[PDB]
């Protein structure tokens, strides 16, 4: 011990729990970090956690020999419909390392080449929908990104077609997922989960899990009707220590896991980029420039997607400022001291506020709020563990290459084919589920009249 | 001659445990037993045991003068909620032989005739439900068998009505109970029962045992109040052991009540469920039993006598329990130092595991056509070799409810054949749910009512 | 400081039945995958530990702690390869002796003289493929065996095997290949005295006679009417003890060199060519490099050192399937390996090179993909992560020579032909003690470039 | 199964107190443990505790995320003269962490090398004393062990010479300390702290704290009269807490000395006395032990390295403290509400008592030969289950002095076998003296010198 850790305003037996009684919890934790600094204690009725925001402390917390991935209270609630899936499993749980080693092949750079084609299929549907709009209309950006990202993960991953672009009120599954995800966040604020007022909520949630298990558990049977896809790797892959493939119910947990994490992270990710592009018109220019120069075929090639360097940089700079999955949690593998100042008991919890990490002024310089993609011209100059939008270590985001490819591909095609107007002067408003997307974001797009 | 025993792949300090890190250990120990042969050593961190697969070795192990019933690690974990009840007590502990002797009267034939009435009650309810289904509806068999057996044991044993058929969601008591058995199973494989993944499991486990104890304490209240009662339960209360004179302490009563509920409802559901599977997949066998049904059940409701007629139905049930004994294994320890089968020396106290499924697949005893389902193997039961067919355990520690069960399945299985035709409308691939017991999972059928009325 | 994993045990026969296959090395890889970076492998009367991670492999290559061990495998090769360079103890008298007598033959200096005869053999192969009719095809490992054997026989010993003038394999190659087949098979044998194996032993005894009768033929053809590997054996004297090699040891070095070269380099070329037809972008990328640099009818020593992508292809092939897949080490004194595994002095280690070359922590998550671009900055490669040629003073003396031969040959093949995997060949790895693809066939269309 | 806790007979408003109105409670609680099994509740007027006997439950009770060290009612009374010394302080008491991180350097293996020389000196005095005995004279083992352990802790700890071997009548200092412990233990057992029967006690107790504080301030003053030793005492005067203050205040130091002196001389002597008991009672072991001493103690005086090489001797000592842990118990409280062993709910703050002697007798862990003295159990010390053997406590509050004590027991016991043959000439029946620590009462032997010189 040397240093007593700061802690924000406390409400008697309710601790600092009321501090996140916003619809914007993450943003509130930022507002607290901005005033209390690199670390602060955050107490709830049944739990206590420490939030880290400086690259200095995060570098220590990302030591895989001292800390492991913890299930935050948030992820504990997602465990009720995502169960034992990669995102919500403990490292030492039996299905993590099992599922982790079988699936890494399906997201290696080699796997992308196969996903590329179906990736494009959904990508044209989006382009066609925008081309077919009449002039007086506009684009509802998050909604169309959700349509795309879900149809892409559903098609490329499992060869199931959601056909979101053929419907206006969202898919029952997606509406159920979002309402299930919303319930997980809504619980965080209940200091009385037994209270009867939450019976309709507990009812609806239970009905929503049935909706997901319905479609998904049908899909596992609907394929036993084999191609080379994510589901086939799950049905056919073998674990070398017991020799068994994945549990039938565990697969149901992974599919649910992959559908949500992809559709929620990637759609938010694309939306944020587009905001920054229409708000930074010169960056928009140079980005459409490379887009026009590289996207030389009626359809993109896998090689060409890699040859977008500035579109990728806008993507990196977007996820820096608003990382769509804003936080991960860790626990102390053993007793240890953090930053030489804060001692930790075995089992103590840490929360990394990725947005606040990504604003650490000593690391990125004093223009941390400016959208300047050229910070990524020399990616090796960026310090180890200063930029962790995909988590850390073995528990790092398994789909970051799939995601980058999709975002790069789609963003490239958008820049080739349209010019974008911030016709309403949209002020950035962040919707918070557990993930982050912008809300009501709308643009108008004038077609560059180019065929596919 | 004194030959060393095979042992499968071993890891670090955690020994052979990762080999059995599945949701279907018995099916895995089988696929291991098939690989290593009749006997192999299986070490887990801090415990050592031998798994047996040949009748040759089992005949030696069923000598009650050399081996006594041992509590497997599995049973040590169910003892966490079944305590020293009949299933999970040491045969030398005081409460075993006390309870064994006070309760044994309640399961001989003479007692069965008394239960027959309420057994039919619960069965008519099942048939009544299957009659009352709409045309394109289906039957979830394991789930409806679960409703049946729990309703049957609780009424015959305890004059308590679960009224499971009056529910869609399983009785909450069953939900907790199944998760408790599932937890005992999972605790077997835990590579580190410490680290935090397992803290909610601790929560759930205790929460579920409390659930079971409450309705048990409600059954005991329901009787302190409600009667001319020839029960498992009256023999438990008023019954006195004729050797030391006293009756059961309350705690042991509670463990016996839970014990009886669980074992009946789990093994007997699995049995009937499997029986239907093999019948629907071998239709001439279904035909053969389906006429024994029509031929013997000539009154609107079966009589006790009619159940013993159904010889083939018993034969069907036997061949099913042979293939998948729902209690797939029992454990033994060496009373003293010995050599097993002349090849393997063992120190006193070494534990043995009988993989009843693997015994029941022995080719030297059953022939080369084992895995085929032919109920005709059980027609001269005296022709069946001694110690080759042990689905009901062994010796004085054998299943006390064997005849009650055989009577139960045959009656229920008989009526099902009398009143319905069964369609495997899904071409169901067999999926064995493994708690500690076995039973088919997701098994569904369609049933055509033969439109015969009931009483 | 922890206990080591171990595969399935069969009582008194220990782990021995696990390698009662025809492909033990590939079988040790499957075991490694289930048990990880280290596992104990016991047979009755023998114990060894298999290592798979660069983390532990870096330790086992510390030459102050561990020395080259003769695995049970090499001990059987010693029955016809004796005290030759490969099957010698580091302390044996003839090792250090022969090492210094022979090292002059593998310096860069020596290579430049060999290049002329190396080209000779390569032209024979090209002439043979060009002279094929349209419907015909190439049996790849067989033609690589014709090449490599003729090549070392020419450079090392100025002896012409004239393999390309034959349809039936060379008798030497047959006896020699089953001598390795027997050495490998003797390893898994539970009952070595049984009448089942009596015919194998007459046959083994006969294979050694065939090999020695040819070696005796080579020496007389020289002692007839040349600054080569053989003269250095006959005339060279050890600067440390003063004497040349005994006649006995000469026989073993000749046998050793013919076998080691022809077997490892046959496998290498075949695997390289295998990967080339399976990754056609690499085929194209490498195909052009030949045309750009190999501009004269026959390559110059300098030109081959310029074929860099080709060299990279070759390196990426020996990374995936190292033709000598293992070497063994023993602990010089009591020690602890990796802070986890205490070792008494004399305990044996086995380096499973194919599994080492798959350590993702070093090579990344795409280890199984054939990507020669990993070897652009070879200095970027961590030490002890890429060890196809062994380690330290006991490392392969014929290393740079092989790379030269493989590159010379691989380039000319790319210069002069286009190859079709007309069979969609599935990779089948034959195992003696070395590795080799077995049923590999392709078609080649001549580019009509003359020689 | 979430079980009702057994509890022995309760006597009116006096609860279970009449059950321990004996002179040997630990020995009695073992008897209770045997009838009621692995756990029972024990209530006294104002106290409730749960006594644990099984490895099953102890494995849970030593989880430091659930339980913290409690001041047992005993330790609450010892605190009356040990104050906030290391033994009788709460973990959250400021001075505990302060003293712990300041003093831990004095028990590192780095430190034993320094203590070894002075440890030997006291040990030689013991050898010389036994050698210079006349033929009829026998040896009273515990009394000599006390002389040894106290002279050694004072010399190593504080560079102060008690010179106990120059006395036959006990130190005024030690009799006061021994009587203070005996009183704290007995004041635990009294129904009425009001009765006039206890006035002489209340007089003597307050008088004995007076002597202890006297002698201790002499030690703290005698070093000022010197200014140069690198010992426990210099570490207390010079060590500063790396946490927020600098040095140890002069009052807590007054308590660390009392704590160390008492903790060493009572546990470490009783341990040695016990080690000798089993050796004279199991001659096969003694033969084996002398064997090892004769081979290893190859210098006229033993060296620090040689001591490490005395394995079997370490085995017997470990086997002795297993059978009779001289500090027989420690106490724990619940940091929050929890369930113990899945059966017994505990409210936050509820107290537990670990009966180290009964745990070291758990058949499931050690086998059915619990009572027989077989030092061969400890040749694979890493094979022994975790938390089945806790003679030096548990966790952050485990005995700081294990390293040193074992160094003493090995050193002293080793020479005894080097230089003497031992006869239980009286056929001594084991009688266990119980203060808060344990110790044989009246153990006597005769020793024949092997005539080996130094
Ligand atoms: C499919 C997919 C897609 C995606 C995307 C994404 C984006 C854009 C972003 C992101 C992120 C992330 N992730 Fe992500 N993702 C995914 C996924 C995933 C999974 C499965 C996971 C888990 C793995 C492990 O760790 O185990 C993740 C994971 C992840 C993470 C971590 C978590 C924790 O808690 O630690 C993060 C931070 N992810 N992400
Ligand atoms: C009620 C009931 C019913 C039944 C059924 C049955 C079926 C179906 C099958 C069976 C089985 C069996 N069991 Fe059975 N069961 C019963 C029961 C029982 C009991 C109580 C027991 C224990 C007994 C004694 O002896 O104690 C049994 C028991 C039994 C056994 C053995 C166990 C041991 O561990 O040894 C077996 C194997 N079971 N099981
Ligand atoms: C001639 C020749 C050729 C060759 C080639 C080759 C290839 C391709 C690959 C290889 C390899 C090798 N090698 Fe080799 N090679 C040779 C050789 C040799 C010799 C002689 C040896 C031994 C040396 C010494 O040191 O002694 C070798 C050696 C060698 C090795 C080592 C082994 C042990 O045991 O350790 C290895 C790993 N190799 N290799
Ligand atoms: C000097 C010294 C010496 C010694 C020794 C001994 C022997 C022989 C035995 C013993 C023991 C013991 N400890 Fe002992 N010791 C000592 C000490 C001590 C101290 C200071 C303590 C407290 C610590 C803390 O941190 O808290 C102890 C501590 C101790 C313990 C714990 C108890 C409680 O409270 O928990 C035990 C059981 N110890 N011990």
């Amino acid at each position: 011990t040397i240093k007593e850790m700061p802690q924000p305003k406390t409400f008697g037996e309710l601790k600092n729990l009321p501090l996140l009684n916003t619809d914007k919890p993450v943003q509130a934790l930022m507002k607290i970090a901005d005033e209390l600094g690199e670390i602060f204690k955050f107490e709830a009725p049944g739990r206590v956690t420490r939030y880290l925001s400086s690259q200095r402390l995060i570098k220590e917390a990302c030591d895989e020999s001292r800390f492991d991935k913890n299930l935050s209270q948030a992820l504990k609630f997602v465990r009720d419909f995502a169960g034992d899936g990669l995102f919500t499993s403990w490292t030492h749980e039996k299905n993590w390392k099992k599922a982790h080693n079988i699936l890494l092949p399906s997201f290696s750079q080699q796997a992308m080449k196969g996903y590329h084609a179906m990736m494009v299929d959904i990508a044209v549907q989006l382009v066609q929908k925008w081309e077919r709009l009449n002039a007086d209309e506009h684009i509802e950006v998050p909604e169309d990104m959700t349509r795309l990202t879900l149809d892409t993960i559903g098609l490329c991953g499992f060869n199931y077609r959601f056909n979101s672009f053929y419907r206006d009120q969202p898919h029952p599954f997606i509406t159920s997922m979002v309402r299930a995800l919303d319930e997980a966040m809504n619980k965080l604020q209940r200091a009385n989960p037994d209270d009867p007022a939450y019976d309709e909520n507990k009812r609806q949630f239970q009905e929503d899990i049935k909706v997901m298990n319905d479609l998904v558990d049908k899909i596992i049977a609907d394929r036993k009707a084999q191609s080379d896809d994510l589901l086939t790797h799950m049905l056919n892959g073998k674990d070398p220590e017991t020799g068994e493939p994945l549990d039938d119910e565990n697969i149901r947990y992974q599919i649910i896991t992959f559908l949500i994490a992809f559709h929620e992270t990637v759609s938010g990710w694309l939306s944020f980029a587009l905001y920054f592009l229409v708000k930074n018109p010169h960056v928009l220019q140079k980005a459409a420039e490379e887009a026009a120069r590289v996207l030389v075929d009626p359809v993109p090639s896998y090689k060409q997607v890699k040859q977008l360097k500035y579109v990728g940089m806008v993507l990196n700079e977007a996820i820096r400022l608003w990382p769509t999955a804003p936080a991960f949690s860790l626990y102390a593998k053993e007793d240890t001291v953090l930053g030489g100042e804060y001692p930790l008991e075995k089992g103590d919890e840490l929360m990394v506020l990725i947005p606040q990490l990504h604003r650490d002024k000593t690391i990125w310089g004093d223009d941390v709020e400016e959208f300047r993609p050229e910070r990524f011209e020399n990616p090796s100059a960026i310090p180890q563990h200063a930029f962790k939008p995909f988590g850390n270590g073995q528990r790092a985001c398994i789909g970051q290459q799939m995601s980058l490819h999709e975002a790069t591909l789609v963003l490239g095609m958008m820049l080739k084919h349209f010019d974008f107007e911030d016709h309403t002067n949209y002020e950035l408003d962040i919707k918070e589920t557990l993930t982050l997307k912008p809300e009501g974001f709308v643009v108008k797009a004038k077609s560059k009249k180019i065929p596919l």
